[PDB]
C-alpha cells in the first residue's frame, strides 16, 4: 500500500530522467547529460533500497524493481549521449542483474499463482531488453542486439499467452499489465532494428504496436464504466507511440512520426483529464499512473521531434 505508492514515485522520478537524457542525445548536451546521471543514479540507489524492504515483508518489490530497470535505461542513454564506453559497460552489468531479478521473480510468482506479481517481473524483463538494446547501441554491440531481440520475442510470445489467460480469470489489472509488456516488446524491437538498421524487424515492431493501441484503446473504454485498469490501459497506449515514433526514426519516416506525435498528444490530453480526477476523488495510485501516463507521452514527443 505505502511502499506501492513509494515505488510509482521513484518510476515517475526514473521516467522524468529518461526523458532528460533522450534530450541530452538529441541536443548533444553533454552537461544535460551530467545532470541525468546524477539523478538516475539517486533514483537507483533508493528503489534497491525499498527492494529490499518490500522483500523482507511482493508488489512493492516488483515495482522497485520496474524503477531500477528504468534508472538502468536512464545509464544507457546517458552512455549514448557522453559516448561514454564504460557506462555502457556499467550499464550491461546492472541491466543483466536486473534480467536474473526479474527471471527468478518471474518464476516463483507463476508458482505462486501472483498474477500482477508475475504481470509485474515481466515487465522488468522487457525493460531489461530495452537497456540491453541501448547498450548494443552505445557499443556497437551486433550479438547484444541480437541478445535483446530475442528475449523481447520470448517477453511478446509469453505476455499474449498470458494474456488470454487472464481474460478468463477476470484479472483486468493483469490484463493491462500484461498489455503494458506487449507494448514494451514493441519498444525493444524497435530498438534493435534502430541498431541493426533493419527495417524488416521495425515493419514487425511497427505491426506489434498497432495491434497493441488497438487493443488498449478498446480495452480502455471498456474500463472506462477499475480506475486502476484504467490508467493502466493509457500507460499501454502511451509505450505503443513510444514505439511508434521509434520506428518514425528508424525508417526515417515522418508521416509516422506526426501520427506518433499526435497520439503522444491524446494520451497527454487524457491523462491530464484523468489525474484531475482521481486527485478531487482521492484515486492516489491512479492518480501516480496517470502521472506515469504524462510522463510517457513526454517521452514519446521528444523522439517524435527527433524523428
Amino acid at each position: 500500500h505505502m511502499g506501492i505508492a513509494e515505488a510509482l514515485k521513484l518510476i515517475a522520478e526514473a521516467l522524468e530522467v529518461i526523458a532528460k537524457a533522450l534530450l541530452a542525445i538529441a541536443l548533444g548536451d553533454k552537461e544535460l547529460a551530467k545532470e541525468a546521471l546524477k539523478e538516475a543514479e539517486e533514483v537507483k540507489k533508493k528503489a534497491e533500497k525499498l527492494k529490499k524492504e518490500a522483500e523482507k515483508k511482493r508488489i512493492a518489490a516488483a515495482l522497485a524493481l520496474i524503477a531500477i530497470a528504468l534508472a538502468v535505461i536512464a545509464l544507457a542513454l546517458v552512455a549514448i549521449a557522453l559516448g561514454d564506453k564504460e557506462l555502457a559497460k556499467k550499464a550491461k552489468e546492472e541491466a543483466l542483474k536486473v534480467l536474473k531479478e526479474a527471471e527468478k521473480g518471474y518464476k516463483e510468482a507463476k508458482k505462486q499463482g501472483d498474477e500482477i506479481a508475475a504481470a509485474l517481473y515481466l515487465i522488468a524483463i522487457a525493460l531489461a531488453a530495452i537497456a540491453l538494446a541501448l547498450v548494443a547501441i552505445a557499443l556497437g554491440d551486433e550479438e547484444l542486439a541480437k541478445k535483446a531481440k530475442e528475449l523481447a520475442e520470448k517477453v511478446k510470445e509469453e505476455a499474449e499467452k498470458r494474456y488470454k489467460e487472464a481474460e478468463k480469470q477476470g484479472d483486468e489489472i493483469a490484463k493491462a499489465l500484461y498489455l503494458i509488456a506487449i507494448a514494451l516488446a514493441a519498444i525493444a524491437l524497435a530498438l534493435v532494428a534502430i541498431a541493426l538498421k533493419d527495417e524488416k524487424l521495425a515493419k514487425e515492431a511497427l505491426k506489434l504496436a498497432l495491434e497493441v493501441k488497438k487493443k488498449s484503446e478498446e480495452e480502455y473504454e471498456e474500463a472506462k464504466k477499475n480506475e486502476i485498469a484504467k490508467a493502466l490501459y493509457l500507460i499501454a497506449i502511451a509505450l505503443a507511440a513510444i514505439a511508434l515514433a521509434l520506428v518514425a526514426i528508424a525508417l526515417k519516416d515522418e508521416e509516422l512520426a506526426e501520427e506518433a506525435k499526435e497520439e503522444a498528444e491524446k494520451v497527454k490530453e487524457e491523462a491530464e483529464k484523468q489525474a484531475k480526477e482521481a486527485k478531487e476523488q482521492g484515486n492516489e495510485i491512479a492518480k501516480s499512473l496517470y502521472k506515469i501516463a504524462i510522463s510517457l507521452a513526454e517521452i514519446a514527443l521528444s523522439l517524435a521531434e527527433i524523428a
